[PDB]
């Protein structure tokens, strides 16, 4: 008999290549008393069996989705997300990639809106320096944009402010 | 933020018309730190979002709500999932358990919690057969032993 893994019905599904998003997802999971699930081991049930779903991904290549997310994107497209509360967080480097900043978060946003999820947790682009981002809509981000490479000292505050809006 | 409803990953989907199975499922869940879900309000997610699935039904001979809602069972991915069965049933025994046993086996759910018939569901009981009508003082003991076999 295995534990559910968290008290609250929160599933944080993430992808990571160098561990930055993995650590951020675990930090987010703790605050909401949720589970941190790697997209490589996630199931469609992980997308559906939660009252609040949070998807996280870094941006790799030329503004593309992280490789595990692309391979496992079926688990997302085959999940019933209609009317489900969904939030997004993205890791990226705004200094070295100012034209494709957290672009993978925008790719995930398009994918969950098509499946009918109610997306919450929009953030402002004020403290960020970037030229273009697929994660930007109406002058704001579709979720929490974090830069562990050059702005790690601000992620702790950004996570604190972002979560308070999700509850 | 809503709680999952149980600490352990156990979902007890049951069916009851008079309240006998309902009460037994509640007790089993409390002991296993699981959720008790009526099949009328159950979801396919309730079938899949657990490491141990426990299906309960009275014999009336499947209970009417279970047949009407059998979609949720046939459309749930139980392949390789651990599933256990408990059945409620002198005047007649736990026949609906066997109908529920066949369904989960057809889905591909590894069935556990087989029970001795010493007290249509070989030579061993496929799950916890409970007779609340005339043997209720032994149901608590039968549950105790059954839980030991599941852990
Ligand atoms: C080859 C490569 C391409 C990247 N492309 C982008 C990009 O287009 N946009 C962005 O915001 N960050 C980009 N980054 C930065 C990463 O997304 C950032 O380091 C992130 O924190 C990595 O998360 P992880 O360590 O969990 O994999 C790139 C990094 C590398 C190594
Ligand atoms: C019409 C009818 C048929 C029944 N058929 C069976 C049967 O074949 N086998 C059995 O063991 N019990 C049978 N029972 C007994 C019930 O399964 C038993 O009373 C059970 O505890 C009912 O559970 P519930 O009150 O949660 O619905 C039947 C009861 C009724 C009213």
């Amino acid at each position: 008999a295995a534990a559910r893994g968290s008290h609250m019905s929160v599933n944080v599904i993430f992808g990571s290549d160098a561990g930055a998003t993995r650590a951020v997802a675990s930090r987010i999971a703790k605050r909401l008393q949720g589970r941190a699930v790697d997209i490589k081991s996630a199931t469609t049930t992980d997308f559906e069996a939660c009252s609040l779903l949070i998807l996280g991904a870094p941006t790799y290549g030329f503004g593309d989705l992280q490789t595990d997310w692309e391979t496992n994107i079926d688990k997302l497209t085959s999940a019933n997300l209609a009317g489900k509360k969904v939030a997004l967080f993205g890791t990226g480097d705004q200094t070295n990639y100012p034209d494709s900043f957290v672009d993978a978060m925008g790719l995930l946003y398009d994918h969950v809106v098509e499946r009918g999820a109610d997306v919450v947790g929009f953030t402002e682009t004020a403290g960020y320096d970037y030229t273009a981002s697929k994660a930007e809509r109406d002058g704001r981000f579709v979720g929490l944009a974090l830069d562990e490479d050059g702005q790690s000292s601000k992620t702790e505050k950004r996570i604190t402010e972002w979560i308070s809006r999700l509850t």
